[PDB]
């Protein structure tokens, strides 16, 4: 089966690429290398089952070309950074709504049979139902990013129904692990790289979120892809997160523990009642019962995932 | 209070404009007249409280100017035609997501406190729960149009939370009445103008939908707007439709009745099981309990509204 993996040079994208290549898929990657890295996939450069394309999905010619002779598309290309939503909503609109729109228009005029899209928990915004099921609503995202992911979901479904392809929407929790160049663990480790004595923590440290290690993330993505191929649903929605959650302050504590530092915590106090930023959901914990009915389940919890991530990262 | 009404030269927009002028609002209209007409609002030209701006919302300067010195925005500008979704998805993308995105970017740099958006039942797609409540989900629109409307909703919510304005999203059912230049009644009347002996009905004729007369529609929009001004929700969702529904075949029968014709109905059999087109939802009926708790209620049911619309149209 031939698959396009947009953003396949990214953190999650390159791991999905490793998995797909190892299972014998013929994998093309489409990535402008604005945030991913060629190194993250240099092992596959030169494999006869691997093709790489440096390309911006804003460019429709590129996107029509990349989906040509592809049976499945895994659309992971995006700017995932919620932080930049209050300064750079245009960037989030483009790299979430626009490039997905172009991908779908390309998909319409091709033989692409399956579209797997990595949406986010942020579509629920500050969800009042915990653990949050996939049918929670009304969806009132509080960040430009979550709104852009919701819009991507909507357009994916509409094109799937109108132009007769199948679509699998996977709302991911916080995903952490080796090769990640963004997030709170990364930033804590590098802040302490620059100064071991203090840790500037955005917000009040009480933000509690579900963290999944990238290993469980890819196992679950593949399990859902497997089940979805065997299923009949035109469009299917799954949450993908861990069973529990952990606070920003506890994450700072684990990162300090693993770095053998004991710095002075300095919280910025946040906004909208201690959020790290405008649109930073304070509580997130996804109901993964629907995902677990496929056989998947995380082998690590949020605390284990965070600690393993810190270790893996400090090796590099 | 000064309010902008984008698309205010349209069917629903021009009636909303009439209403706003009569209640003493200061009304600016922004409309490129791609589907509306100056006739529909030329009656107000020369009033000290009325300003009209001919402009396409794709142009960001136009929209930035229009929200200048406006306290509330009624964003009715769009292409509402679902039928063209499989032919012209780019057009729906532009006139639903793009110009909504531009309006929102304009609103961020303004003093607009309230944004009211005319969403559609199509966001629910083929809803499996009927009457469909505002919290039905997962939202899986089956049309490019419904997907674009949902994406617009998402961006509205995200920007409302991020940049501190409030948003009222009103999911309208099928709206019918004077000045309507689209829909099934319009097309059936013109079909029988060209040939009174026969009527081509798209689909299998069993499509059952909730119709609201434009009078009830504007009464409800104003009730909801006032109540929303009195409420605390940063973003609030309301259905706006009738209590009942009616099939396309009964609408054909009523149109024949009022035209004193009795033609031969010829149903085209449709697609995807008798739909009028790719992405045409077959059954629609929104739960209006939430709308009715504001005091609003339709004075006409679907059959009365359809008959009133046909009569009004035939006077012209
Ligand atoms: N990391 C998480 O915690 C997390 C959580 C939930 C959802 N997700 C989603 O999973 C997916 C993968 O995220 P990630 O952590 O691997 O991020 P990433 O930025 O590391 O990977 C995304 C890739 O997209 C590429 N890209 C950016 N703009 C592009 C464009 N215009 N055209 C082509 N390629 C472009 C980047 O260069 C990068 O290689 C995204 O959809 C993200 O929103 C991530
Ligand atoms: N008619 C219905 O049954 C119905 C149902 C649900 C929702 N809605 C929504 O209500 C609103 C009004 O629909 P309507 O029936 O009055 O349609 P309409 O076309 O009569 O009115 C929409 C207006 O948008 C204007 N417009 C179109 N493209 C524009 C652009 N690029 N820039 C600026 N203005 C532009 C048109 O000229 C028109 O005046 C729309 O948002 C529509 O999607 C309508
Ligand atoms: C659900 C996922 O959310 C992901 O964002 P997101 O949760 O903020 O994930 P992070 O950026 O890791 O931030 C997680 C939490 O840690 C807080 N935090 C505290 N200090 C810091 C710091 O120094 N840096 C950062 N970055 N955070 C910090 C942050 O505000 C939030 O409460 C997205 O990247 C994905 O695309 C996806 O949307
Ligand atoms: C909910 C609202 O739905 C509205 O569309 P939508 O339901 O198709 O409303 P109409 O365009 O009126 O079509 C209503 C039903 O009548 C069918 N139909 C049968 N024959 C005809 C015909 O000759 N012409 C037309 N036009 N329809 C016909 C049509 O496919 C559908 O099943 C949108 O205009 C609004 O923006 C909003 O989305």
């Amino acid at each position: 089966m031939r698959v396009l993996v947009t953003g396949g040079a990214g953190f999650i994208g390159s791991h999905l690429v490793d998995r797909l290549m190892e299972e014998g898929y013929k994998v093309r990657v489409l990535d402008d290398l604005s945030a991913g890295s060629l190194k993250n996939i240099e092992g596959w450069l030169g494999n006869e089952n691997f093709e790489f394309i440096k390309g911006d999905m804003r460019d429709v010619e590129i996107v029509s070309k990349a989906v040509k002779d592809v049976d499945a598309v895994f659309h992971l290309a995006a700017n995932p950074e919620v932080r930049i939503g209050s300064q750079s909503p245009e960037l989030l609109y483009e790299t979430n709504v626009l490039i997905t729109y172009n991908l779908l228009n390309a998909v319409r005029n091709s033989g692409v049979k399956y579209l797997v899209f990595t949406s986010s928990s942020t579509v629920y915004g500050d969800a009042k139902v915990i653990p949050t099921p996939e049918d929670y609503a009304p969806l009132e995202p509080i960040s430009v990013f979550g709104a852009a992911k919701l819009a991507a979901e909507a357009l994916i479904s509409g094109y799937a129904h109108t132009f007769d392809f199948r679509a699998l929407i996977i709302r991911l929790a916080n995903i952490i692990g080796k090769r990640s160049n963004h997030g709170v663990i990364y930033d804590f480790i590098n802040k302490l790289k620059a100064n071991p004595n203090e840790l500037e923590i955005l917000g009040d440290g009480t933000q509690r979120k579900s963290y999944l290690h990238i290993s469980d993330t890819i196992d679950g993505i593949m399990k859902l892809f497997e089940h979805f191929l065997n299923g009949e649903e035109r469009v299917d929605f799954y949450n993908l997160g861990n069973e529990d959650w952990i606070t920003v302050k506890e994450i700072a504590e684990i990162v300090s523990e693993e770095m053998n530092l004991n710095p002075r915590f300095k919280f910025t106090g946040g906004v909208d009642g201690g959020r790290g930023w405008k649109g930073d959901v304070k509580l997130m914990l996804l109901s993964i019962e629907k995902a677990k009915r496929t056989g998947w389940k995380p082998r690590m919890n949020s605390y284990e995932a965070v600690r393993k991530t810190v270790r893996e990262m400090l090796e590099e």
